[PDB]
DNA sequence: CGCTAACCGGTT
DNA sequence: AACCGGTTAGCG
């Protein structure tokens, strides 16, 4: 038992880029409105952003 | 295979 | 609870 692996839109990488681009970390508070501004699961944010700090410590 | 979303166990 | 680091796994 797994969760179906999420396909971001382009909108979705784009405003979570730039949402990262201007803070590293997320507020439970600003991770639940950037999550409704996508239309996306609270929890899929968080991942989204943990993920991306791994890569961003991978690629410095 | 490379990129990356999702999961697990341990850190704090 | 959130993060981290390592790991598994979907998909172009």
């Amino acid at each position: 038992p797994r969760k179906a692996r999420t396909a971001f839109s382009d909108h979705q990488l784009n405003q979570l880029e730039r949402s990262f681009e201007r803070q590293k970390y997320l507020s439970v508070q600003d991770r639940m409105d950037l999550a409704a501004a996508l239309n996306l699961t609270d929890t899929q944010v968080k991942t989204w952003y943990q993920n991306r700090r791994t890569k961003w410590k991978r690629q410095t």
